[PDB]
């Protein structure tokens, strides 16, 4: 099925063998476009949208998208999930949570990559249950 | 896979063939105890914890359930998403949004069902797109 990916070793790629938890069956038809992986979130930074720390986040391989969509973005080695706001040179990477800040990248300073789409969430996949 | 459950007729079973409106293959490992049907969430009453309006919660079928569990329950025909506090013959159902407000239950005086056991959440299954 679909490989799990969790914490990202900075500069790593994604689906990098050591990033991988899991394999889970999961029916295509669910997503649109469709899951290509599933991300584990980390932290409350998109919790307003009911986007929880621990989620596992249906993320369709892309690098097509277009403001107002919950992407992927990995900014300088660290990956985080959070809604695209671009202008210009300057991309705002918003949360939607109060107690966080927006993110803005200038991409002639920075590195700045589109890991993906989200397209949905899976919440459980519990590593303290067996 | 799983049935997919869609607004209920008062006092209709749940898995009555009219209220199915699809099946989707999710991998059983993903959630415990197992998922025995997704049941689509109406509202926002449960929001602060991640539930959506829209989203297919994953329940498991059972009664045996304990305070401070996420359970489906029915209540005078009315089924509801809430997280169960019992206490005797008087049952609350609390909401995790300050826009709503605690049901509480006399199961002298009113049916009282607990329909199963919410053991996770896939957000998707859109009925407005192809």
């Amino acid at each position: 099925g679909l490989p799990l990916v969790g914490r990202v070793a900075a500069g790593e790629p994604l689906l990098a063998q050591q990033h991988i938890e899991g394999h889970y069956q999961v029916d295509p038809s669910l997503f649109k476009p469709n899951a290509d992986f599933l991300l584990r979130v980390s932290g409350m930074a998109m919790k307003d949208i009911g986007i929880m720390d621990g989620d596992l986040l249906a993320v369709h391989k892309t690098q097509d998208v277009r403001n107002g969509q919950v992407v992927v973005a990995r900014i300088d080695d660290e990956v985080t999930v959070k809604r695209l706001k671009k202008q210009g040179n300057k991309v705002e990477l918003l949360p939607e949570n109060s107690e966080f800040k927006p993110i803005v990248v200038d991409l002639r300073q920075q590195s700045f990559t589109i890991e993906g789409l989200a397209v949905g969430v899976i919440r459980n996949g519990d590593w303290l249950v067996p």
